[PDB]
């Protein structure tokens, strides 16, 4: 019948903020992803009433004018092959993630369809500014993206509810988190040294900050996923599955995860290495920089109507769910 969210803004120490610019890039990209003919008309009315570039808002609030655009039209981008995807059979679904995937990796490779123009425009944007450490990575991400939303169709098509372990490597790559954090370096300017990558404190303060994005996701977006029959790529459904449990205590079970990440996203951050005065300035923002995706997408997720329906700003402090019927 009816379920009530874990407190995640309550467990939330972080103070989050909004981009100056949202106003007008917003509009700028608002308006150039609606330059394009991809969506059905149902899927195009959800979408515009989604408050797409207001995540980004949330997310990157300290982005300057032209990395904050890039950053709308990037999330306006995700939300177009989520949602087409989404509608799509696995081999379709495969074949519109490469659509994505070859626009970005190969400069000569356009198909001609919409979607591609949109990826070689974004694909322009970003690679003015950004460095061959941040881009590398950003297309080994892609990939892993593609792959991961390609075997999400796969998986829902099939009725297949992947194990917990299976899940989260899975759901990290879907979630197109890391493809986000993966925009840091182009935002703030400079790549950080490989090395940071793979330094022990810094691995989990990442995927702490991911994690905590996407377990947020799923418990918000829970309703919605079961009462259009997605709800197999979400960690509730996992839950009760594997752990035989009810609803509520799946969503219980949520937030002692999430209290458990921001702990150790809390506690790992004063054990983090010093490497140089110059590395250190660009290592500390790109943290900061996490700690505005967990609590933005949090703040956002109460703005939007996407998961609550209109009554969003009540349910923010009631967390009551009603779940929707097919
Ligand atoms: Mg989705
Ligand atoms: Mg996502
Ligand atoms: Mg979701
Ligand atoms: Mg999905």
């Amino acid at each position: 019948k009816q379920f009530t969210l874990p407190d995640l803004l309550a467990m939330c120490p972080f103070t989050g903020s909004t981009n100056p610019h949202y106003a007008k890039a917003a509009a700028e990209s608002s308006a150039w992803v609606n330059s394009y003919n991809i969506l059905s008309d149902r899927k195009r009315a959800f979408f515009v009433t989604g408050s797409n570039e207001l995540l980004v808002s949330h997310t990157y609030p300290y982005a300057g004018y032209e990395q904050f655009r890039t950053c709308c039209d990037f999330v306006n981008l995700l939300f177009v092959v989520d949602e087409v995807s989404d509608d799509q059979n696995g081999q379709d679904a495969r074949q519109t993630g490469n659509v994505y995937l070859n626009a970005m990796r190969d400069p000569a490779w356009d198909d001609g369809s919409a979607l591609a123009k949109m990826t070689k425009e974004f694909r322009a944007r970003l690679l003015r500014y950004a460095g061959p450490g941040c881009y590398r990575r950003f297309l080994k991400h892609c990939e892993d993206y593609v792959d991961a939303v390609a075997r999400e169709a796969e998986y829902r098509e099939r009725g297949y509810v992947l194990d917990m372990a299976s899940f989260e490597t899975l759901r990290r790559e879907n979630s197109a988190i890391r493809l986000c954090f993966g925009l840091f370096e182009y935002v703030l300017g400079v790549d950080l040294p490989e090395g940071v990558f793979e330094d022990p404190v810094f691995m989990t303060l990442y995927w702490a900050a991911a994690d905590m994005v996407c377990w947020s996701n799923d418990v918000y977006s829970y309703n919605m996923e079961q009462a259009k029959g997605h709800s197999g790529n979400n960690i509730v459904t996992v839950l009760m599955r594997q752990k035989n449990v009810d609803l509520q205590t799946a969503s219980d079970l949520v937030g002692e995860h999430f209290a458990t990440l921001m702990d150790r996203f809390v506690t790992a951050k004063g054990g983090l290495p010093s490497w140089s005065p110059s590395v250190d300035a660009a290592v500390s923002d790109y943290v900061r920089a996490m700690e505005y995706w967990v609590t933005g997408n949090l703040e956002w997720s109460f703005e939007t109507q996407r998961y609550f329906g209109v009554m969003h700003a009540e349910i923010k402090y009631t967390r009551l769910i009603s779940l929707r019927e097919r």
